[PDB]
């Protein structure tokens, strides 16, 4: 007969809760206003300071963040050039850390893995101007996202990025939204940048963080770092009786972006990395640094996604696996980078049970490891809504 | 009925509480499975000693469709001259594609240009392609998914692959046309015919269109390899209710076929009236120009249109207002000699022969010309009193 | 039944007697209570090289029988020694298109304008707006011109044409079936006309002339001056009212005549070529036009030519020269090379099953692209146009 | 009705009492009657002046066919060149045949080369031919019955002898087609058109399609004479029962006839479907692959099939099987371009105009090519609701 996992067990003793939470939203986004607005600027010189806090403003339910950061890169080599690397200017920033007015870090990733969330949610390369036949000069006008593909032995190069940190799903979807409009408890996005270090690899080293690559790499240098800060919110907040009109479960619920490293691959073994628990899995991305060198497939037998130990539900070989990402965001991602979409199944082991995701390689060097990225939701209840002065 | 022979409201002979069950059962079945996606057959062969193959699908779930892989590689050997790729290039790879229901019963039977088409409009874009951007971030053609050398010079080799959607459902929300396999009659076959050494290379002045490369030295070129590989689309853990599966009873039972036809006779600045059948319900309709081995980008044509017995033309069009249509559904233009109409919103659908026909006008007609038809269509289990697609 | 499928009272305990009892007292009212009126609609004078695609609105008034369209052009040889000659259609291919929609955005009338003519010759007994030739000293004949066209343009010379055309909407003046009734306030009543162009209207030597004008070894330099048309049309005013509102023929009025054309090819010599009548419409009058490969033949390429029936197989089975003397029973002469007319009118085909009843035409010589061009006339009565299919197949 | 729109037990929408009443009255008639075949008309004649005639039997009994023996005489009146037979040959010798009922119902309609196959078709050998053996005792070719010489030289005459049994009756035991002339109305037709000096012989290139001699010679060749005779098989001593005569009442009201037929239109390498129409019940089907005046035994050809909507093809094969299954019916092969169906076992019913149809997929394609279909048919008294037979 039928018999419901604990997942939809869950699911039916919380089903009024989420009734009331679908109908505070969309009195939320009735009769709110977006705004976009800017809460910080500031230009250093990675040579003395790279780490940097920015304090948002407490206004509204908090959507993200947008950050643009620019750059001034200079080369001093007096014979030789340095080329992008295959990020490039998505390695401006390395870490972006958000902390919650409860003092309760969301996003906690680096720089390349948020511009491909940002590419996967899109549907397209982030930012990007496609290539069209038209003869009205549409296209690259505007250079929203821009880097030189060499700078040469004496020349400046200038460089712009734009990252969307995001707190709240979509633009519809508030789950994971902050409610910010409480003055004395601030909120802060820490924001990790570049140096002369980690920005210019050799020629043989690891260009996974760096942004450019080349024999003249060891006098290549910064001039400046310009960023600045766009705070997206709702502001103008419905307000019925007993306070704000508020999506709870919305505000309790979290949404993630999380980066690790896995190490230990032996050839034509079956790599294995378990999905926790308490998590809903939105998407996995997995980069297959083989030791400094990316490669186009050709070190990967297959990729999949298995159940408990045991019946795999896609396995797929390097191409097949890409032909499946072709149909999410029009283009497949950079050497080395594998995307892995659950957005409509969400991979939850209270639903499904233990699942995991396999990677079977077929050449690994030395220093060869897999850096992992989720991106998921947690939920964590709550029994108070409250925080109101009543001498007001 | 202004226009066509029963609306929308005329349309419905059916029960409608049967319909409102069937799509109760469908959105209950599409949240409690899990789509599962696993190859069922790999052979790598040669194709001048077997060329057509019959594959065998697992027997689990409820079937959505196939992706077939298809990768080849082609030795020219020729002393000096060169081959050139075709317009529809390594789309020809696979020659037939003929899909059997475990009652040994025929959903899909068309070639491989046209099942390629199909799956570009239905994406809204070319099928399986990478999009060329402005990013400094290196996107773009990275793992080859779909590609093949544009020119194979003399004493060399090229490697090409090739994908292709055979399909069961409408699409991953509608589940029209699926097959329940889980206890079936017999076993399921996958009918492939791939390119020959004698289809897929054609000399200069022949007709290219089931050809793969065209040029002086294709008397010379060869197959080497070609391996396919066939991955198999379903929903494992289907629902159990009280009385067994949960299932969505008339999706199950109707079929979302694709079929091919061609039809010749053209002489120039006249109409070539195409009749469309009854008791098909006509999705989209592919016609292909070939006018005598040569393809033209509507040079060789007045107008396209499409008539019904009591409404005149209903989308008479010059060939280039007849593109601007299409580069608003897939973002592109088609080939040359490809014309696609959409009819996807309103579904042809008669009870009289006839009654819907597709016109081309046409200016400059060479020897063996014809217009090459293809079509898909939902029918239900009667297609048994069905005619011939035109 | 044993030629027809249907026979004519097997065909009429298919309709409402007693409807059609009404429907004939409706029409002698509406015939001797209402004035005919003949009212000029529209007229413009255009260069087909700048538009040749024209919409003509009518007036939305009384019931409207058919429109006359007078066309006059003005064709320039500007060659520098060769002249051009009048191909065997002529003038008849100044209109190429002509479709009409009545008040409530439903086509009548879809043909060309080579076969408009023939079916206007047809029904006269003559060609169309012609004067004979007699032996009377008082000064008869070709005085005013109404169809007219030189012979011969020479290099540097000007042609005058002049081109009548009847669209029929009623079927006759006497019978009202196929009329529409007009008088509601709207816009969607329209009268479509493609002209003749530059491309269209002259042809080289060697080339096709079945819808060109002129043809010669100087087409190239034939161009237009000008291009003028006028419409009118002919209605009937001041129709009788009873109680109930008007007094209308409900079943004239929900009735199509209309005159549509289709092309078929794939013929080979010494067998037959069957083109097939449809199903549900009735069919008054079939014209076959035998385009040998751009060559017209005057019965020289033909056995024969038949219409044919499942059961009863031939039923005029005739020569060629046969077929013609069949239709100088009716036109006092004969069409032009490679045309030749079948009439239906006493017995209409309407025949239930599609392919039914068939056209045979039997060639002895086919040369490339060659194909029969069909032109019907026929009555399909609204409520069953909607369930029709093609008017022909082969 | 997998296969068939309506299988052998939905085909039973008849009355299934006046079956069996139609099935016994059907043996009474068999066993009581007495076989009687009696000369109608003999008439020779020369070409050059009349050609068509109109023979008029006699309207006795129970009406089984015609028996048509012709014989012609041949000059070759050319100075120094000789023609030759063609693959047709005397089977040319007859142009039309047309039966008309003593109600004027036509029943079969047909060339002379078809009428022939039929008749080979229906023994299960060449029609009227000998048997070559090893036997010392003199049987062979001694009376030659149907005989015509191979090559006529320059100055020389030839002697042709050919018979045609024009079918009424389906078979001896089978009274299906059958015709009643005990009525009170007019005498039964029989039109037969012969050949001529116009359409008998064949000048080198030409179409030797309905030709009899093909040469350099051909343009002096003329017949001499021709003559004919018509005999007629028909059923006397018909049983008299209680309330008249003992009728095969729904085996005398069918019609069994032979119609020819002829569809263009072929394009290389794609399918070409010629459509069985509803209503008739098709026996067999004879399609001639006239290639532009081209015979060639196969070797223009991908494959033949007969199509079916609900199923695929039934029978595609290549023309070397084809011919194989042809083999294990008339034990030898049709003339080069003759190609056989054979669905005497299970006939073509089926109340759509397009469900069944025959395919043939060409492989070179000249110009004028066609396909000369010939279809032998039962279909009732209600064959005036029919279509045409493409």
């Amino acid at each position: 007969v039928q018999q419901l996992t604990p997942a939809q067990q869950a699911a039916l003793r919380n089903q009024q809760a989420m009734a009331a939470n679908l109908q505070a939203r969309q009195i939320v986004l009735q009769q709110s206003y977006p705004v976009i607005q800017q809460v910080e600027t500031q230009t250093f010189d990675p040579a003395n300071r790279s780490v940097f806090d920015v304090t948002p403003a407490n206004v509204g339910i908090v959507k993200g963040f947008l950050v643009k950061v620019t750059a001034a890169i200079k080369n001093n080599h007096a014979t030789e050039a340095v080329a992008l690397t295959d990020f490039g200017p998505a390695n401006l920033v390395q870490r972006v850390i958000y902390y919650d007015p409860d003092n309760q870090r969301h996003t906690e990733t680096s720089g390349w893995h948020l511009h491909f969330v940002n590419t996967a949610k899109q549907g397209a390369p982030f930012l990007s101007s496609m290539v069209t036949d038209s003869p009205i000069k549409y296209g690259d006008v505007m250079n929203v996202i821009d880097a030189p593909a060499t700078i040469a032995a004496g020349a400046t190069g200038e460089l712009t990025m734009y990252y969307w940190v995001p707190l709240a799903y979509s633009e519809t979807d508030l789950t994971g939204a902050v409610l910010a409009n409480v003055p004395q408890s601030k909120q802060r996005l820490k924001l990790e940048f570049a140096n002369n270090n980690t920005a210019f690899a050799a020629v043989g080293a690891n260009p996974l963080e760096a942004i450019y690559q080349g024999a003249g790499a060891a006098d290549c240098e910064f001039e400046e770092i310009s960023y600045t800060v766009y705070q997206s919110y709702l502001d103008q907040l419905p307000v019925g009786q007993n306070g704000y009109i508020l999506p709870l479960i919305d505000l309790s619920t979290l949404y993630n972006l999380e980066n690790s490293a896995q190490a230990g691959l032996t050839p034509n073994v079956d790599f294995v990395v378990q999905y926790a628990n308490l998590y809903r899995y939105l998407s996995t991305i997995a980069v297959f640094d083989n030791g400094g060198s990316f490669n186009a497939g050709t070190d990967i037998n297959y990729l999949s996604q298995r159940t408990a130990n045991f019946s795999d539900t896609r396995k797929l070989d390097p191409k097949t696996w890409a032909a499946q990402t072709r149909r999410r965001i029009a283009t497949d991602f950079p050497k080395g980078v594998y995307y892995c979409d659950n957005r409509d199944k969400p991979i939850y082991t209270l639903q499904y049970g233990n699942v995991g995701f396999v990677v079977n390689p077929k050449t690994v060097n030395q220093n060869a490891r897999l850096l992992m990225g989720y991106e998921y939701f947690t939920s964590r209840t709550e029994l108070v809504n409250a925080g109101t002065i009543s001498t007001t």
